[PDB]
């Protein structure tokens, strides 16, 4: 792996990091979560691990910074490093060669995000229920706060990917030289 991989990994997590700081509120725990749009790039551009691994620093960099809600150690073990891991799935849509496609990014784009805020849902069901609306069970509850979260996550991610993917092509393909 080179000097090169690495720097692109860090930066891109320092970059998600940077950008979990702005207010993504909705309502209540429903977010647009813009932040995970330079982890999904990176996923898409250098492939599954290198994914796997920029979400990993990002779900660190939540915790070790205090900008992370915890409610206790498994919680957080799925939510800030299993869920944000889980978006290097994308990296499974690599274009590596020319002339790049739509397609794959929204394909890989819906199927991660989705991914990630499964994770949510479930930890919605389990740790979160304690906030559920009147008249609401727990998985209902989850499903809605964290299905429309995962929505509004997607479209954010598809606005900004398609801008890119029309302007800046070869963002998504990796190449030397
Ligand atoms: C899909 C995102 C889920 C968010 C759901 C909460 C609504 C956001 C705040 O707007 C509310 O909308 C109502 C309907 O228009 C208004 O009557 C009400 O005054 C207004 O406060
Ligand atoms: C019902 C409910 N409420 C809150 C959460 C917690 C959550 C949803 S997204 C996310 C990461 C973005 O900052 C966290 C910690 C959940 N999974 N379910």
């Amino acid at each position: 792996f080179n000097v090169r991989l690495l720097t692109e990994i860090a930066f891109m997590a320092a970059l998600a990091f940077i950008i979990s700081l702005i207010p993504n509120t909705v309502y209540g725990w429903i977010i647009v979560e813009i932040a995970c749009i330079p982890i999904l790039l990176l996923s898409l551009r250098r492939g599954l691990t290198a994914g796997l691994v920029g979400g990993l620093i990002w779900g660190i960099l939540s915790m070790i910074t205090g900008h992370a809600y915890i409610l206790s150690l498994s919680q957080a073990f799925l939510e800030y490093l299993v869920a944000p891991v889980s978006l290097g799935i994308a990296g499974l849509f690599r274009q590596k060669t020319a002339p790049l496609k739509l397609a794959p990014v929204l394909l890989g784009t819906f199927v991660a995000v989705l991914l990630k805020y499964f994770f949510h849902f479930i930890a919605g069901i389990i740790f979160w229920s304690q906030y559920a609306w009147k008249g609401w069970g727990a998985v209902a509850y989850s499903l809605a706060v964290n299905g429309i979260s995962g929505i509004l996550t997607a479209i954010a991610a598809f606005v900004i990917l398609i801008i890119f993917v029309k302007k800046f092509p070869k963002l998504f393909i990796h190449s030397n030289y």
